[PDB]
């Protein structure tokens, strides 16, 4: 139900964030997330970082 | 060799990451008046002589489908 859902709504539309994915399906983003582990430690979904969303300090 | 115009714009950007640390590529473009595309041209530089260094943020990740 909810984790066929959610394991669905990421193959049809790659790519989305984590709060972007809780909101499209009305899924409180605590029973989100246990749903997303199951997925990854399962190796049917994975996990890319945002260059968008990177941050840039200065070494020392 | 380096244009006067890229000497200039990599500068610019790398002392705007010190004084203004944790930002952004596209603040970073919007405060410096940069392209977006020159601007990643110039942090894969400061990044390859390790002069910035960037940190991903795991909160913003995106989930793909494995195949």
């Amino acid at each position: 139900d909810t984790r066929r859902e959610i394991y669905k709504h990421i193959v049809k539309s790659p790519g989305l964030h984590e709060r972007q994915l809780a909101k499209e399906l009305d899924v409180p983003l605590s029973t989100l997330v246990y749903h997303l582990h199951y997925l990854e430690r399962r190796e049917l979904i994975m996990m890319k970082s945002d260059e968008r969303y990177a941050r840039y300090y200065a070494t020392k």
